[PDB]
Parts: structure tokens; sequence; C-alpha cells
């Protein structure tokens, strides 16, 4: 009646300064940490406008979801606030190159900027705005869903190393899913009230709309 189901889960290190970084974030006492939303936004439109580019050649892309948009959903219940896009979502591959294994230019360039004074807001400027994420969560999860391959599920607890394997949970259409389980002195970031009031103030002008779901 229930045969026993089996997952390989793979777990990389993450490369050297991309670790360090992490390490500086979700320890960091930064008073401004409310960025980190803009900065997943963000990456949202992001993959928004490479799923609409693609669209501009080959309409049958968005088959997986005509409408492109960002929704927020707060869940006081296991203290999670997450981000979800129907943008173009990732590959296996993305997520193991891009999310952790391979260096970027820009995470020690932002280490060096901030040693040299820089604010730790200016994080997407150097491109590893995503890993603001650990400024108010403990454990990031990340599902995402790239047309014509599976949906794969990306976590790490900032630990050093992160997993990656075939996600068995709740099928979503195209796109990804950033899932930050909030660190428990940070749980005001699933209020409603304090939602709309840091989109409003560094999230006003994006190109795609962006919906609160509430309850
Ligand atoms: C965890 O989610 C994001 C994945 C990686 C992001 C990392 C490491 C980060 O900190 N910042 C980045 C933001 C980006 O927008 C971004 N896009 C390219 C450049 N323009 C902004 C100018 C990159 C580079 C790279 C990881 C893109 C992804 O590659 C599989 C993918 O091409 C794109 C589509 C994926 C994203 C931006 C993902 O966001 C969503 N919502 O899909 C960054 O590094």
């Amino acid at each position: 009646d229930q045969p026993m189901e089996e997952e390989e889960v793979e777990t990389f290190a993450f490369q050297a300064e991309i670790a360090q970084l992490m390490s500086l974030i979700i320890n960091t006492f930064y008073s401004n940490k409310e960025i980190f939303l803009r900065e997943l936004i963000s990456n949202s439109s992001d993959a928004l406008d490479k799923i609409r580019y693609e669209s501009l050649t080959d309409p049958s892309k968005l088959d997986s979801g005509k409408e492109l948009h960002i929704n927020l959903i707060p869940n006081k219940q296991d203290r999670t606030l997450t981000i979800v896009d129907t943008g173009i979502g990732m590959t296996k591959a993305d997520l193991i190159n891009n999310l952790g294994t391979i260096a970027k230019s820009g995470t020690k360039a932002f280490m060096e900027a901030l040693q040299a004074g820089a604010d730790i807001s200016m994080i997407g400027q150097f491109g590893v705005g995503f890993y603001s994420a650990y400024l108010v969560a403990e454990k990031v999860t990340v599902i995402t869903k790239h047309n014509d391959d599976e949906q794969y599920a990306w976590e790490s607890s900032a630990g050093g190393s992160f997993t990656v394997r075939t996600d068995t949970g709740e099928p979503m259409g195209r796109g990804t899913k950033v899932i930050l389980h909030l660190k428990e002195d940070q749980t005001e970031y699933l209020e409603e009230r304090r939602i709309k009031e840091i989109v409003k103030k560094h999230s006003q002008f994006i190109g795609y709309p962006i919906t609160l779901f509430v309850e």
C-alpha cells in the first residue's frame, strides 16, 4: 500500500569567501536588517525579466504560468516569510554552481568594501544580496521549478554547507520560492503592517506586481 520512497541528498560546501560572508551576515548586529526583502524582491524581478525575455522568442515557455509576479507569504505558525516569484526558476546546476560553490568576485569585493567602511545595505551592488537573507533567517530553504526540469529544494542553515535534492514537497508552478525560517528575534517580519512598511520603503518601483497574502 505504501512502498517506501528513496531520495538522495547532496551536500556541498560553500565557496570559502561565501562561507565567510554568511558568517559575517548571520552574526552581524546591523540595525537595518529590513533590506533583506528588497534584495530578495530584486532577485525575483531579475528572474521574472529572464523568463519574460525567453517568452519574447518562445511564447510556450509561459505555458507554466502566464502571470509574472511576486507573492509574499508570512506564516506565524512555523515562523517563515516566503517570497515567491513566477520567474525563470533554476536548474539543479544553477543551484549547485550559482547558489554556493562557484566563487563570485563580488563576495570578496563586498567584504573589502565593508572593511573600507561600506554599508551592508550595499550588498546588492556586489551581486551577493541573496545572502542578506541570513540577516533575519537562521535557515533558508529555496524551492525552485524551471521549465523542462524537475522541482528542486536547496537549503542551508549557514553552517558552511547547503543541501540540494529533488523536491518531494508540494509541487509549485514555474518560479522560485525563498522560504525564510526567521530567527526568534526577527519575527516582526511576519506582521502585515511591517511587511507593507518595508515594501513601500524599499521596493515601491518594481517592474512586476507584488502581492501580500494574509490569513
Ligand atoms: C536564490 O535566488 C537567486 C539565486 C542566486 C542569487 C545570488 C547568489 C545573489 O546573491 N544575487 C544575485 C542577484 C541577481 O539578480 C543575479 N542576476 C544577474 C545580474 N543582474 C542582476 C544584473 C545574480 C547572478 C546569478 C546567480 C543568476 C542566477 O543564475 C542561475 C539566475 O540566472 C537568476 C534568474 C536567479 C536568481 C536571481 C535567484 O532569484 C530568483 N528569485 O529566482 C545573483 O547572484
